[PDB]
């Protein structure tokens, strides 16, 4: 059987083929730049559900793919009992140059859920429960010395995303609400060992923190920076920093949080996007009218003035502080009165 490449180096594969013999596509999952996710069963291990990365042929995805690899073999090796909220990998193998990563099949990713709710926000229960278990998950990553540096909704994804279909009275449309919340952590790519080189650049635009923007450094409290943009987006249904652009972004963020400390802007090597003290921007431009006209104080976003949605918002600006020094420790964050509100099952990771 010929093995086939798309011109991208994609593997040419259906429904129905196999690889090495063992594992049998069953369906498709998903697809990206890297290449894509299919569905198998593995007829080694019982016919077990596996998500299969399946890497693009191409040199500098294969080596990504390898420290990935590496990544997650280390993560498993201080995880061993996998207690701590991760997906990790039950196999990987270089298949005709492309890579393949299996992992334990679970249910759809915490954004592809959103969309398919036509970004209709999670309810405050289901974001309170989300948010312990991310602050659990990458407290533990974070005490062994690891930073993910690529947190955002795609790759956080239920352990099973079956819901119930609810009418929502105030709305006269119907709601798909998931019937549970537990959720594990994907994607460990770009994940970096405190000894590791770190990258001038990390993280996905819309949850990157303003240390990576201005070239300060970074490490751990990156990963709160993201969560918190995460929790908003959970909670609203829209993205915290719709945006591309470096410049923008600050704006939205000093829109959105206040000024930047005085002594980030003193530190920064990145002094093009400042004049005498302050962010420098076209008002006029079209970037500088949508950021005037759609990005407003933290505090406009609360949905209800309730105990419970002050308590999401002390929690998530506290996690939004721009100096990563200053910016809540996700152990800290698990001791918040945000989280009074957990059923015993969901304190206690049923
Ligand atoms: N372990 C695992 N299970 C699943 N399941 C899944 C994926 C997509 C969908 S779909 N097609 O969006 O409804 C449903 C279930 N995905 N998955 C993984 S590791 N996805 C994944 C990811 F979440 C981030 C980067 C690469 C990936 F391959
Ligand atoms: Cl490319
Ligand atoms: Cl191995
Ligand atoms: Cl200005």
């Amino acid at each position: 059987r010929s093995v086939e490449d798309d011109k991208e180096g994609h593997l040419v594969c259906r429904i129905g083929d196999w690889l090495q013999e063992r594992y049998e596509i069953v369906g498709n999952l998903g697809e990206g730049t890297f290449g894509k996710v299919v569905e198998c069963l593995d007829h080694a291990r019982g016919k077990s559900q596996v998500a299969l990365k399946i890497i693009r042929n191409v040199g500098k995805y294969r080596e990504a793919a390898r420290l990935e690899i590496n990544v997650l073999k280390k993560i498993k090796e201080k995880d061993k009992e996998n207690k701590f909220l991760c997906v990790l990998m039950s196999d990987w193998f270089n298949f005709h140059g492309h890579m393949c990563i299996a992992f334990e099949l679970l249910g759809k990713n915490t954004f592809e859920f959103l969309k398919e709710n036509n970004f209709q926000p999670y309810p405050l229960p289901h974001v309170r429960h989300m948010a312990y278990q991310l602050c659990h998950a990458l407290r533990f990553l974070h005490e062994n010395q690891l930073t993910h540096t690529d947190l955002k909704p795609e790759n956080i994804l239920f352990v099973n995303s079956e819901f119930e279909t609810l009418y929502n009275e105030h709305k006269s449309c119907e709601e798909k609400s998931v019937k549970n919340t537990s959720i594990r952590v994907a994607d460990f790519g770009s994940a970096t060992f405190d000894h590791e080189h770190h990258t001038t650049i990390v993280a996905t635009r819309h949850y990157r923190p303003p240390e990576v923007i201005l070239e300060l450094g970074w490490a751990q409290p990156c990963d709160v920076w993201s969560i918190g943009c995460i929790l908003f987006e959970y909670y609203r249904g829209f993205t915290l920093f719709q945006t591309h652009e470096n410049r923008e972004h600050l704006v939205m963020m000093e829109k959105i949080l206040g000024p930047i400390p005085s002594h980030m802007i003193h530190r920064t090597r990145k002094q093009k996007y400042f004049y005498k003290g302050g962010l420098v921007w076209d008002e006029n431009s079209s970037d500088g009218r949508y950021v005037k006209e759609n990005c407003k104080p933290l505090k406009s976003y609360m949905l209800q003035d309730s105990l419970e949605h002050v308590q999401l918002f002390d929690l998530m600006r506290r996690m939004l502080e721009f100096d990563p020094a200053q910016r809540i420790t996700l152990a800290e964050a698990l001791l918040h009165p945000f989280f009074a509100g957990l059923t015993p099952e969901e304190r206690s990771f049923h």
